[PDB]
């Protein structure tokens, strides 16, 4: 597999589970942190002691709450940021879970509207599968940011 570790920001990369298995590319991009946004995929390289792994144990379903993990993900992204290392956030094909988290990060920490952040991510990673539940959670999150509640 030819991994596509999509650079959203200089240190923030988006990919699927085949991308997350490409050890050589991950090391070449100075990635030091991995967020696995799934309940069931391996921490593929855990036993090599190369990356700081975090699991956000979410399914790609119409009932899954991802909003509950946003702040945890943001803190870990800021750790990689301040450490000068890259972070890969991934789930499965179509990246619905990991792209939602990236979009939320852009909204809160780079002052983007939800629509602009979605279009920004889709401009770099053209295939993003729909999850209407996650769309609604981004919309509630946008409303909360605009009301100063988060
Ligand atoms: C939530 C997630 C990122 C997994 C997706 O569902 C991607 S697919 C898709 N399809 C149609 C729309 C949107 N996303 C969408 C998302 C955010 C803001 N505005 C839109 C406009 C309609």
């Amino acid at each position: 597999h030819m991994a596509e570790l999509t650079p959203i920001l200089p240190f923030l990369f988006l990919g699927n589970e085949q991308d997350a298995q490409d050890l050589d590319t991950m090391q070449r991009l100075n990635i030091g942190y991995v967020i696995n946004v799934t309940t069931h995929l391996p921490l593929y390289h855990y036993e090599k002691g190369l990356f700081n792994y975090k699991r956000l144990p979410a399914t790609d379903s119409n009932k899954q709450n991802l909003r509950q993990y946003f702040e945890e993900a943001f803190e870990f992204i800021e750790e990689a940021h301040q450490c000068g290392k890259g972070l890969l956030i991934h789930c499965q094909a179509g990246v619905s879970r990991s792209a939602t988290i990236v979009i939320a990060y852009l909204m809160k920490h780079t002052r983007m509207t939800m629509t602009d952040a979605y279009k920004f991510v889709k401009g770099k990673r053209p295939i993003i599968s729909p999850n209407l539940n996650f769309m609604g959670q981004l919309l509630e999150f946008e409303e909360d940011l605009n009301n100063g509640v988060t």
